């Protein structure tokens, strides 16, 4: 049972900054373990190609393809115009994957190339377990008792999947007006007014600095998330001068 | 001197969730006492009618009622006010009621306020009754806000003439912000209605311009609405919410959707 | 309803330091009110004699006094007790008085207690009067301690017969730990004297062995003595310490050095 | 996933009080899940015999039991251990069991530990079972204490030969303090017994002197016993305490009074 | 070393309220010292003319003044600047002055800044001078905001040419955000003016777009304005506000109401 | 104005752990600055001889000799039997140096050789500024208003010297019974009983983990303190098997 050197990201003690050399030398298991309780790992100054990226993430478990024969492993998020996920707009709060064979345990994001962007296109991370514990009861009640449905632009998405150590969160926040949308949420028995108001209020609570981390990208950055322990978002970068190229990997057990 | 089981509502330890059986079996004095320090009580799944509701609340003191020459108040409800979201009404209407304490505008002492949900339909995230821990808020408030509350003169004018008849004063009258009862400084304050919400009353601050008064209420409002001090009650059939009117202030949030059914019964007591 | 300037004593906001001019100019009601929520008041550099001391405290309510058939209590002090560190005495002696509330053992209601330092000499770090914020302590206390206080039967027996005469009961008698006044649960508790300190009274807990009772009081004691709840007043000439007897409990620490001069005047009021 | 209603035990939010009816109606998986994050569950007012106790705990996984070859372990209890304060025994005796995790000394994995109060008499403030939130404590621990736990080699020797027979290793053997399970670093540690308490086991730290090890454990113990991390359970008939043995460590405090009746049932499960 | 009596302004312990008599009797060095750790001092009820104001502030070090060659700076004030809300001016105008430190744009070192209220009329909730505890804020700041402050190049351009004449550099020039003095990282930063407010200066960040810079300042401003770091001073006649310009940054909020009289004296000193 | 990478030692944010390479590469001024607000610096794995130790510390200002001609620079604290300061017993809470020309601004301690000790002979550091701010008023009153005198085994030692950014503390706690003592404190107008009780109570408050750091020594450890910002203590190591050899340097401006 080995230890890796890290520093917490949040004041709560959540998250982990790891030096690139310490990360590279650590056993896969050591990082996989730390991620479960720290939620996310931030590594800077990591000069690697796409093949090394795959060598790194594939060791964490079975690759989740984005039938499959193992080829759709690394997703290139390069801000392609006319796309949503691989596009240039917002991705509101969500977790990756779904249930059963489509579940995702770990998500890896690596910055291949970043140019002309300093305060847009952040990837954000929310400590949902701590947030749900400290949340006003009227917000937590909705998450725990009401049926959340989603339509791809209706099916039930169970908000909480109790794994004991965490309640894995699956949720899909609405896109901001003006943003190209791939999904639309609703809450059974709530009006449009009520659902809009709920997501606005919940979104504001989840974005408080105690729970919320904003990662602004630099070449060689690696962001790893335990997809069961955090939820995440991409902020818009809709300027054509911006170059933002990330590689995405996903693993599960 | 007896004890009732309860769970705190607020992270601070303020408020009281009480199981309906525990509430019903408790002596009136036990609940009346707890309210002084806990500010408010929340009971769910209480199955009672209006007569039993009165039996419960009347035991807490002298019923605050408007009869004889005062029969005009609240359109002649006498004791138990029916808040049923009626069109063309404000207090008993479908819009917001901003932060207030009961009784003040009618120059009546109100110690306890009781709200029971007779019927709630097609509303999940509107029409909340909200509760503020003002003692703790005043203790932790930025000095420039507390100063205004402690030192400046607040005046109110009523606007819903059908509700207040001639029991309320005619024009602008002074409402003392704090009344020192020792164990608490009872707060009597009357916030401005949001733009677009029909206004039952209207506040001003002497020596302040309209620009300053608006800015002050909005800033104070945002402070008081922080989760540390602020509880939002979303109504279900059989909910009972009791407030110590000296220890908390409260609001109703708008429910201006025609499909909503929201009928509450309201009782008031004082000593 | 009027305001007195003060600074909190405790980091929690509890307690009140009041400048002597501000205290003297304030109405009795202003101070009486503040005590209910602040628990205690500290005034320094007050230059008064015993007659003026009585003029001040008697305004707070009905003087708790022992005359006629009760003239035996406290060796015939009647109203203002002189605590002057007399040999062969306990309450008015030179040793510890463990955590207690006033009045309880004599079956008298005491709301406010006043202590004025007439003369203090050759003491800088002994002979403190200490004050505990019991409401906050009970709120934050470990459950296994609070349970005992709320559920078990506490009994006391007096030992200083010359002080309590026949006004106190003869043997062991029940003292209710909490009396619910709503705004506070008034605490009546009587801690055991430390080994080596002459004992004016003695507690027991029904159903507990001597081993368990000793362990409980020591553990509770250490909890109550934490800085968050606990204020230590080291006396200087002209100090006035006022306590709301329903809102705090207090102790005196030993001053068993013959060179020490420690003379306090004590008044008590109730409604 | 189903939700069981509970209230936190610790101010931090750790631990779970669950109503006996809510507990009985809950799916095993619901409680088993909750235990991983809450560390321990406290249920009062259960009325169950030894067979029903077994039916409840056995559903949580594979029963940790010692039969056939390992029949000597625990003086032949097999599955449910009866801790009844037997004279001349230690684990099932009347003395202290210092901070520990179950199973480790027998080289058995134990995930959940169950303790039910069959009979308790003449004890109110002794014989407690205590629980430590070790994950929070390690996170907030002074660095000089955590360093020892993370970097030094901890060895243990089994002393109560009748309890551990030949299943436990002979002489000193290394027990790893932390085992990283990702969601938690499982703690395996075996504190030294107080002087005067019969010792079932004995710890040492390689490279440390006897006084360094004694000093370390004394200081670490005091830190872990702070109320932020520490819960004391005083037993009553029908109490059920469940612990996730990976998430908390626990102790028994002595009850060496002849009049005390203290009989607990113990079950253990693992996956 | 002498001690001046004071009360903290912020809940954190930062800032100092000092009684006017205590202030006047205090040695200059005592106040000068206290300011380094308390950031700012607030004195009320001073009755002083402009000459006495100068005598007080000039004792704190070398007067930061602009005479002879630099006589054009501040429209020829020399030592004491009169901020009297003059139309067609900005610094001495009636609008907002956003978060800043004094001196930096003129390339002058300023250690202490003094502000005295000569005359204030018809203003109760506008025209505040505000103070930010930047050391605490930077320590608790979200990492994405602090990174910009520590790593990016901040440039400023002077716009109110009449105020800064030829002493300020022409066009865009780099201003270092942090200057490490050991005891503090002195902050030099110049926030953008709100739209509708006449701008005395203008910031940019090298490599940032206009909307990135605007977005950064909006978010940073909101964080710094949290009551934990932020004090709002609403002026009355005889108020004195002193700031250590190395330890805090400050702003003026608009007072663009014609009826408002707001005349402040300003002094600056450095070593 | 340059920055050095560090991690806080205390949960309050006080103190600084610095990696040995980062420390060696940092400018003297950068460390000297950080020490003023962080109180103390901890560096591990520093393999240097006595001459390099001197090269390092002498750059911080004027060397304070332990008349002088500059030769008594590095004090060797090697646990010599029959000595106090360079002995094997306790040194209770104190700051180094005195006033005027004998003042000490920075104290450096380096572990040349450490053997047979794991839980004795710690050097401890107290955040006195934070402690004085949060202290019960009855404790702070004594420190602020009463005269403290010391006798070498009577002269006034001013408790607080107000430097603005800090109140520099000079104080000399009594030695524990059984420990060889080089000084003895008293408080004017307090009895022996009262003074003993005060130091006991104050000592307990100052040793709470919020304010108090314990450094257990390893070969190559360097502990630097800003002597104006912290007070410190040595815990006994009175076992003859223990090897504890520290080099001490002191600088002032
Ligand atoms: O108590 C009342 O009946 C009325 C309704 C609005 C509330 C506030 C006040 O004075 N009253
Ligand atoms: O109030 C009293 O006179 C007495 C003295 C001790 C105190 C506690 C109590 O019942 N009394
Ligand atoms: O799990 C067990 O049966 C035994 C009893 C003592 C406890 C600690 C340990 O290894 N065991
Ligand atoms: O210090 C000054 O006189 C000028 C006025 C505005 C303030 C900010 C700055 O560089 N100055
Ligand atoms: O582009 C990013 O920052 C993350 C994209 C993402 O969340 C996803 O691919 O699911
Ligand atoms: O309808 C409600 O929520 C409460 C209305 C109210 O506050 C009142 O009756 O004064
Ligand atoms: O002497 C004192 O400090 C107070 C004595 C006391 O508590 C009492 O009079 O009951
Ligand atoms: O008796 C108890 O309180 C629990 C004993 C125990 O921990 C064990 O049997 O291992
Ligand atoms: O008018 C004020 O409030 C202060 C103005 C100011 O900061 C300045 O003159 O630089
Ligand atoms: O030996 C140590 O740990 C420090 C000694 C010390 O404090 C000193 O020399 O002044
Ligand atoms: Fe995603
Ligand atoms: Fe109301
Ligand atoms: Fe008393
Ligand atoms: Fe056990
Ligand atoms: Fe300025
Ligand atoms: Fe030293």
């Amino acid at each position: 049972s080995e230890i890796v050197k890290f520093n917490p990201v949040m004041a709560s003690g959540f998250g982990a900054y790891i030096d690139h050399r310490d990360f590279l030398e650590a056993k896969t298991e050591t990082i996989k373990n730390l991620l479960m309780r720290q939620g996310f790992v931030v590594v800077k100054n990591l000069d690697i190609d796409s093949d090394t990226f795959r060598d790194i993430y594939s060791a964490y478990g079975t690759i989740v393809e984005y039938v499959g024969f193992g080829y759709r492993d690394t997703l290139k998020l390069e801000g392609e115009k006319g796309k949503i996920v691989t596009g240039r707009g917002q991705l509101p709060f969500h977790a990756d994957g779904g249930l059963l064979l489509s579940q995702v345990d770990q998500v890896f994001l690596y910055a291949a190339e970043i140019k002309n962007v300093k305060f847009r296109g952040a990837t954000t991370v929310c400590d949902h377990a701590l947030a749900c514990q400290e949340m006003p009861a009227h917000l937590l009640r909705v998450l725990e008792e009401e049926t959340f449905e989603v339509r791809v632009l209706w099916f039930k998405v169970p908000v909480f999947t109790d794994l004991g150590w965490v309640r894995k969160m699956l949720i899909y926040f609405p896109f901001d007006e003006g943003q190209p949308a791939s999904w639309e949420p609703r809450i059974v028995g709530f009006t449009d007014h009520e659902t809009q108001a709920f997501f606005q209020e919940l979104g504001a609570f989840l974005k408080q600095p105690r729970y919320y981390y904003k990662h602004f990208w630099e070449d060689g950055d690696l962001l790893i998330m335990d997809n069961r322990r955090v939820i995440h978002e991409r902020e818009e970068f809709n300027d054509d001068d911006i170059v933002r190229r990330l590689y995405r990997g996903q693993t599960a057990d």
